[PDB]
């Protein structure tokens, strides 16, 4: 994702909305505070015990914080178990939908 | 759009992201005014002209007020000139990416 991003904020709390110029991202936030614990302990079931869980609301401080370590991950990806960490949306396809050009 | 619905706010101050229990819809905020503004006018270019713009910030009321609005229009789903009001995508695809159940 580009250094020059939005966040658009929670969506079920489990999902952190976040943009560039080129995708929409929806961030699984369990599965990226265990990437980040993984990457920081090496230890794949203290990671996930250790990480918030799907349900629990976030403040906007901590998306902030999560979404910038995020970029800066060696994966960013998948977790550990090999699941993604995310889903994109292009934006040019919401926008050509509509008919605008992206 | 279910009767229960939760608006996300605005992208690009051009759609706004609003999800049911099923599917998250982009709504293109000028393409949607056009339609609200058509089925009372009848008149097409009329409608276009006075109807807000892509680029233009709205207000959460402004933004509330449109989608309680297209949630009643006769056809919430393309604009006069048949144009797609909105992108939509299930909340299903977002999930099952990162392995999760919906
Ligand atoms: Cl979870
Ligand atoms: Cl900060
Ligand atoms: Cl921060
Ligand atoms: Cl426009
Ligand atoms: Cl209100
Ligand atoms: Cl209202
Ligand atoms: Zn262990
Ligand atoms: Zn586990
Ligand atoms: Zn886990
Ligand atoms: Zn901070
Ligand atoms: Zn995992
Ligand atoms: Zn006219
Ligand atoms: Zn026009
Ligand atoms: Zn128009
Ligand atoms: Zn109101
Ligand atoms: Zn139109």
């Amino acid at each position: 994702m580009k250094p020059t991003y939005e966040i658009l904020g929670q969506m079920d709390e489990t999902f952190i909305l976040v943009k560039d110029s080129e995708y929409l991202y929806f961030v699984d936030q369990h599965l990226l505070e265990e990437r980040i614990n993984y990457e920081k302990l090496k230890d794949e079931n203290l990671a996930c015990r250790i990480s918030v869980k799907a349900g629990q609301k976030l403040s906007e401080e901590k998306i902030r914080e999560l979404i910038k370590t995020w970029r800066n991950l060696e994966n960013p990806h998948v977790c550990p178990h090999g699941r993604p960490i995310y889903y994109k949306i292009p934006l040019r396809e919401i926008y050509e939908k509509v008919g605008r050009n992206y």
